[PDB]
């Protein structure tokens, strides 16, 4: 447990570290010293900083199977995972392009397609069943989920914008997608 | 003489913007811009003195287009996502030269005017929305809260048109379904 508890504070600082100061600039001895371990008891779990990269995007998905696991308020709380802490989307949209494209560690790369597409096939099912149900308009089940992820994404941008300064219109934003595209 | 003036700076308007998508802005010069057309390396000059120019003529004409797009209250809160989502490419090259020569102001004469606009433009969409809350279609929320949110699906849809997926949503259904999306998101 402990070291399942270790790997788990190596992480979580990591993230944090890797919203103050640019994921590129952190080192992992950067991480070694914030989380007050060795400079080499690091290596005991992540191998490099890019399978750090690669197992905070897992968890992000391996959570997000376990919120698939009420048709309306699940669908509510999909778009709550997606939406809140837009850095978290921002900083794993620039990983895309350095671990995930460059198929570095491809045993997790590969771990990880899995789990977006189990998590992809566990999105259109509450899809199709809410158009089932006669709430979604009924149109092919692609038309919903990329409305969905247009909203977003574009709400990751937005709340990036020149325009930070709050949750009255997150839950704006929520009702937004829970009605969008509804009957 | 000056119809034919007007019809000439229209013709290199197209062929400029014609060539910055097929090529990118980045590698399209004065010159393959005033022979795509057809006339000199300085006539092409009487109209406009640079390329920035051009750059930032081409946004200039967009809100003049959204001028005169804002002259009911339902089918002009359509016409307006109408207006944003289509050519999703215009709205990412904008995106680019934004960041060229209109963060960067060259020529801020220009830049001025285009902020103007975007300032005025920006007072017409706010108004549409205060007309179409305070008739009691729209929840009663800040007016930022739609126009924010209608910024948000503007953005991910054009960069929905520019992901991987893209060789199947470029349809005319799907887009009336977005555009079903952003006139009924906010609704009371
Ligand atoms: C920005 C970008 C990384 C998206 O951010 P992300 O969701 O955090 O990262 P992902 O790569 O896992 O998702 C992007 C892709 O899933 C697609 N997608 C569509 N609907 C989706 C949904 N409901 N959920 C997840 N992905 C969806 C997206 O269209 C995109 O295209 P692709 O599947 O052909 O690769 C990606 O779209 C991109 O690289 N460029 C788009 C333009 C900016």
């Amino acid at each position: 447990r402990e070291f399942r508890r270790r790997e788990q504070e190596i992480l979580d600082t990591a993230l944090k570290l890797f919203l103050e100061q640019g994921e590129d600039s952190v080192t992992v001895e950067m991480i070694a010293d914030a989380v007050g371990i060795g400079k080499g008891t690091i290596y005991k779990h992540f191998k490099s900083k890019a399978e750090i990269y690669l197992r905070l995007m897992l968890d992000y998905e391996r959570d997000l199977a376990a919120l698939f696991h009420d048709k309306e308020a699940l669908s509510r709380a999909y778009f709550e995972f997606r939406m809140r802490d837009p850095q978290r989307y921002r900083l794993f949209d620039r990983l895309e392009e350095k671990v995930v494209k460059t198929s570095q560690v491809p045993e997790m790369v590969e771990e990880l397609h899995k789990i977006r597409a189990s998590n992809f096939e566990r999105l259109t099912q509450l899809i199709k069943e809410r158009i089932a149900d006669g709430k979604l308009e009924n149109v092919p089940p692609y038309f919903h989920y990329c409305a969905a992820w247009a909203l977003v994404h574009g709400a990751v941008a937005l709340y990036h914008s020149p325009f930070w300064r709050q949750e009255g219109f997150f839950h704006f934003l929520m009702d937004i997608g829970v009605r969008m595209g509804n009957k």
